[PDB]
């Protein structure tokens, strides 16, 4: 039997990419060429992510059911939740936006000390939305943690408006000040706005966050979460059916999740103005992986790098598979000779200047080390279009 479940897609302390299962997950031919919206649920171990994504699951599979929450004796299933790494749920969601748009929706649980801040790190920069998972309040070590995508939006935005980062949301769980700062998003953006402001008593290097985390990340927001009940909390013989779950907890839940997923709510991953497809995506993936195998985290220019690399290589993926889509249109009857060269130029340079149009980073001469990648894969397609051809 085939069945949707969590794959592990990355794991001496050196990080490896499970390529075959990355591309047989995104590369598949329903949610290739689709804008995707890839969500990630960060932060501390222990503290519910995998729980959370089990009920964005549900919702998932029902966004259109009032009840999508599940029958209150029905068992919670999904990511496990009761080692260091990222899980993807492997059907990638094909959704209705209201454009008229079907995007593809990409589940990943992001589990994690400088490994967890490779995971957390790694999963920030490939997200569209970025659930920062917290516990109970929002403290210094938890916004030094984003010190180095700043620094990084920083690079970035020297010579452009446009932000690096999409959606970031503060989730405090078991939230412990609900008279002034009330659970739901609108206590969550009171709390955050207090603990944002710059104050003289922060240490320097957690005022620059503060200074410039809002300039980097088009939207930053913080839901706060009641605490689920002492079943939930302490039992062993839970297994997640609601009707063990506190109900102040369920209500705001099913608030979050739509707040969060519903289809006005999921925001398409896109880098230096460009929306980014599943295909395109896995270049995020391998060109972020070669960047997170040193001593300590890379540095911003090296993140930079990396970005300009997967924005190049989703550029080439692009255009050779415009190119390969049209030439499998001609070449499957059998085409003569010289015609079948007529259209393979005519579709090649088509190709081409597909790739020179794309608003790349890194500048002319980074770029056009992949245009000749670009050529030298389209070749290759080529000659063996010939060789099928020659078969007719
Ligand atoms: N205190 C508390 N525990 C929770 C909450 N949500 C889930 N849990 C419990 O936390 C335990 C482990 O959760 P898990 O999802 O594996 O956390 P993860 O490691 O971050 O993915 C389970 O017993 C859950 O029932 C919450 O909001 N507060
Ligand atoms: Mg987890």
């Amino acid at each position: 039997v085939k069945k949707a479940g969590p794959v592990q897609v990355l794991i001496d302390h050196s990080f490896e990419l499970d390529e075959t299962a990355l591309n047989r997950i995104l590369l598949s031919e329903a949610v290739r060429d689709k804008e995707v919206v890839a969500v990630s649920v960060a932060g501390a171990f222990a503290k519910g992510k995998s729980f959370l994504m089990d009920f964005m699951l549900r919702y998932m599979y029902n966004q259109e059911s009032v009840d999508w929450v599940g029958d209150y004796n029905e068992p919670l299933t999904g990511f496990s939740w009761r080692t260091t790494g990222i899980q993807i749920w492997s059907e990638i969601f094909l959704i209705n936006k209201p454009d008229g748009k079907k995007v593809a929706v990409l589940l990943m649980d992001t589990q994690g000390l400088r490994d967890s801040a490779t995971v957390f790190a790694l999963s920030t920069m490939i997200s569209s939305i970025q659930v920062y998972n917290l516990s109970q309040n929002v403290q210094e070590d938890d916004l030094q943690h984003l010190q180095l995508f700043t620094e990084y939006g920083r690079l970035a935005m020297e010579e452009t408006f446009l932000k690096p980062f999409q959606s970031l949301i503060f989730l405090v769980r078991d939230w412990s000040f609900p008279y002034e700062f009330s659970y739901g998003a609108d206590g969550g953006a009171k709390f955050l706005e207090k603990r944002l402001k710059v104050s003289g008593n922060q240490h320097e290097e957690l005022q620059n966050v503060r200074k410039h985390i809002h300039s980097c990340f088009t939207n930053i927001s913080c839901f706060l979460l009641p605490h689920p009940g002492l079943k939930v909390a302490t039992n062993p013989n839970f297994d997640g059916k609601l009707k063990e779950i506190d109900d102040e907890f369920i209500k705001n839940l099913k608030i979050l999740i739509p707040w969060l997923l519903s289809p006005e709510s999921l925001d398409i991953k896109e880098i230096n103005g460009n929306k980014i497809t599943c295909r395109g995506l896995v270049e995020y993936f391998k060109a972020y992986i070669k960047i997170y195998q040193g001593e300590e985290l890379p540095h911003p220019k090296s993140m930079l790098q990396a970005t300009a690399e997967a924005n190049n290589l989703a550029a080439v993926a692009t255009a050779k598979d415009t190119y390969n889509k049209k030439m499998e249109e001609i070449c499957g009857p059998f085409l003569a000779p010289n015609d079948l060269q007529t259209k393979h130029l005519q579709l090649k340079e088509e190709s081409v200047k597909l790739f020179r149009g794309v608003k790349k980073m890194g500048g002319e001469e980074f770029s056009r080390r992949y245009l000749q990648q670009l050529e030298s894969e389209i070749d290759e397609l080529y000659i063996q279009y010939i060789k099928h051809n020659d078969s007719k």
